[PDB]
């Protein structure tokens, strides 16, 4: 079980060690591309980089980069696409690699300025009557309403491809009391947003990956990420015992340096599951539970 491995760690205190030997056995691979002195200006963080083997490649014959990894897990059948926070200059290449990767949703982690900081741009439109064009991709942006709660907002938003002229709805799911380098306010809301975003289809095989970021793309996405994979996981078989949280974030990782930033969001991604288990299990009356508790209205 992951809950008596979860007491035992407790117990002992022992996080930190269990986070430092997932740093320590996490995979490396080479970055070679996000390192080339032409895509400098195209990545956030110098520390965070996607890996050549599983980097999303943009259609175009210009500079196909964009600081972006397919996290693809075999066993769970589900894909996800984490992401840094779009720069001002990457909103274009962000909004081209959702059309090219026929991505449904966009799941945001963050906010545009956190710790007194500009950590991602503001690449949706805020407002209807004033939409985004992104004239180097050639594809245009619309807010077409939104639904507002205490800690995240679900936008529907229009994505044209001004080329075609081809029109697709893209939904936000934008959690925005989630500390940099925090933990939610409890596996509650988290769970409360993860299956706002499950529900929503964005998840479903039937569309393109759904698309994942914070400000770095790491930290809170793969916390969002591995609770998501562990409860489908288990979901298949309706067996939460058969669930190594610890060997998946690690597969994750093969795909995308960092995933999880702290022992607290590791301890954090347990709780969600084993709580989110519940539902799993038949006890659906639950998710009605994380609503209330979530206070989202
Ligand atoms: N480690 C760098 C970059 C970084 C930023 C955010 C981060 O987490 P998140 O993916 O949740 O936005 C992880 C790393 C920082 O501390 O500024």
């Amino acid at each position: 079980e992951m809950e008596k491995e979860f007491e035992q760690i407790d117990k002992s205190g022992s996080w930190a060690a269990i986070y430092q030997d997932i740093r320590h056995e996490a995979s490396d691979f080479p970055c070679r591309v996000a390192k080339l002195p032409k895509n400098k200006n195209r990545n956030r963080y110098r520390d965070v980089s996607p890996f050549d083997h599983s980097r999303i490649k943009l259609h175009q014959e210009d500079n196909d980069y964009i600081n972006a990894s397919l996290i693809k897990m075999e066993e769970a059948q589900r894909s996800y696409i984490l992401t840094q926070g779009p720069l001002p200059n990457t909103c274009g290449h962000f909004w081209e690699m959702v059309w090219e990767q026929k991505s449904r949703g966009v799941v945001m982690l963050n906010r545009v300025m956190e710790k007194g900081s500009l950590k991602c741009a503001q690449y949706w439109p805020q407002k209807e009557e004033k939409e985004m064009i992104f004239e180097d991709t050639n594809l245009k942006l619309t807010l077409i309403s939104e639904d507002i709660k205490t800690y995240y907002t679900v936008r529907q938003l229009e994505l044209e491809n001004l080329t075609t002229q081809e029109t697709r709805e893209i939904l936000h799911f934008h959690y925005t009391t989630w500390p940099d380098f925090g933990v939610p306010e409890s596996p509650a809301s988290f769970l409360n947003f993860l299956f706002k975003v499950r529900e929503s289809g964005s998840l479903s095989p039937e569309h393109g990956p759904v698309v994942v970021h914070s400000s770095a793309g790491i930290g809170r996405s793969g916390t969002f990420c591995l609770a998501d994979t562990c409860l489908l996981l288990m979901d298949k078989r309706k067996d939460p015992s058969s669930v190594d949280i610890k060997k998946v974030l690690l597969d994750m990782r093969k795909f995308r340096m960092g995933l999880i930033q702290t022992a607290d969001q590791l301890r954090f991604s347990y709780l969600a599951v084993i709580e989110g288990a519940k539902f799993i299990m038949g006890d659906s009356s639950v998710q009605d539970q994380w609503k209330e508790l979530s206070h989202e209205d």
